[PDB]
């Protein structure tokens, strides 16, 4: 028996309520729709880790989670020019660890964004909202505008979703943590491709080819950018150079060049950081 | 030409972006879908007042608004036990003034909730999100779970929407401003009717009759509450007694007994308060 304290969130995932056990006074988040609740519960049972939100119990279907005090979106609102470089590295390390556990379990998250990065009172980052996650050994949801800001160009172009594009989202979040700004804030899909090339240069031949084969863009003008800026220039005086290197290998335009989790966690940036 | 700074919000209303004029550096909220954009723009032009969000311009259809620094939802998160009694009265007065202008223009808002109460840097409350507002002289959207917490019982029961139920929502917000707690937090429609009667007593005969005639509730158990608590008891030591009187006349179960705007703004609670 839970007393309802408030609404945590509502969307494609459904409705999450902030609740309190009438006996223990513990605060929880209870997820119900009105679907993919059972899929999420299965993945949540598989995915147990310090950087993944804990599912505490299920009943009649409703999922009861640990309630977490904040997300990254609120953190960037309180610190609109970025967080300290130490905190940028700490949060990206923790996020990478959570994605690593997902990927080792053959699960791709598909919706990494500041909104689903919970930051506990002890500053522990936790990933949530597996309502669009997929197991690659099966078959097969999606989201809104803020959720394309973190999407790789090949996905904007319609490629299949895999471990690479979760790594892309990590890089976008790395940048935004460092200066508070969305890195590729398109106002539409096309303006997103422009912003991406304005930083990283022209998409590889194959992505442009998808641009002309994809009827979403029929008759549309390709956003050619003459003079790309570069991330070194984009983040000069913001990221230290080692972490900048890590971000350079998360944001390779060709998904085949992107570091996956094992390589990310082995990067020099996190050498002293893994220990703590 | 606007540089995109971030996403303000996304929902049934569409997508609102936080943007900046490349020339003036003014921050604005730009509303676009992907419908009722034109309806909203018409109402926004009619509805011009200090407690209603200012629409600044329209182009190609996109609506550019003043950007406002916070909403009431964030205020209740920062002050989870309520705001000072003076601030409760000040915000409810301002909200009532905004609804009064809407109602005098034959417009009912239909979605009053903390999320659409903007509170400026000068502590000026502004109403927004007229994407579900209606003009009573015409014909005819709706929302989520948090948006039924502010719905009158006759509306939960399926009555038509009118000025009365906007007054109901005002009362719910009055209570929640005073102690930080949603007043009627149902987990479903039925639990909402229970919570309402647990405070205000049994619904009038006619609302119960709608309960049995409405197939939404076919075969369902009516939430009979034996011992209602009362608002005097519910808010003892929280609301002063004069404002408690105003809340008693906003939360009459029979919509015919509720104060409308003219009566609210004439209540003794706001006698010294109107002047400032
Ligand atoms: C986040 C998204 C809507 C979602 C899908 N599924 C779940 C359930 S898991 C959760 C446990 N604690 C949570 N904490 C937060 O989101 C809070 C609320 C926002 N302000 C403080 C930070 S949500 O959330
Ligand atoms: C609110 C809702 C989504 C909506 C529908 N239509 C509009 C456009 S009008 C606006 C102008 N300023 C605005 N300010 C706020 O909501 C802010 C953002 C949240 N944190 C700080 C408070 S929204 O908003």
């Amino acid at each position: 028996k839970f007393e309802i304290l408030g609404v945590v969130g509502e969307g494609a995932y459904g409705v999450v309520l902030k609740c309190r056990h009438k006996e223990t006074h513990e605060i929880v988040a209870i997820k119900k729709f009105k679907e993919t609740t059972l899929r999420e519960l299965k993945m949540l049972r598989t995915l147990k880790q310090e950087n993944i939100v804990e599912l505490k119990e299920a009943f009649r279907l409703y999922l009861v989670f640990e309630y977490v005090e904040k997300n990254m979106l609120e953190l960037l609102e309180e610190m609109p020019n970025g967080v300290p470089p130490e905190k940028v590295k700490s949060y990206i390390y923790q996020l990478i660890k959570a994605i690593h556990w997902c990927h080792k379990n053959d699960i791709v998250h598909r919706d990494i964004k500041p909104e689903n990065l919970l930051i506990s009172h002890n500053d522990v980052l936790k990933l949530c909202d597996f309502g669009f996650a997929r197991n690659l050994s099966e078959g097969n949801y999606d989201e809104e505008v803020a959720t394309r800001w973190y999407r790789s160009p090949e996905l904007l172009l319609g490629a299949p979703y895999g471990k690479s594009v979760d790594m892309w989202s990590v890089g976008c979040i790395l940048g935004e943590l460092s200066d508070g700004q969305p890195l590729f804030p398109g106002e539409s899909e096309i303006d997103q491709l422009f912003t991406i090339q304005k930083v990283l240069g022209p998409l590889p031949s194959e992505q442009m080819k998808l641009f002309y084969s994809n009827p979403r863009f029929h008759g549309l003008r390709f956003p050619a950018v003459n003079h790309p800026q570069s991330l070194e220039r984009r983040y000069l005086g913001i990221l230290n150079s080692v972490l900048l290197d890590l971000m350079k290998n998360l944001l390779k335009l060709d998904p085949a060049d992107r570091y996956l989790t094992e390589q990310c966690l082995n990067h020099p940036t996190f050498q002293t950081q893994r220990l703590l």
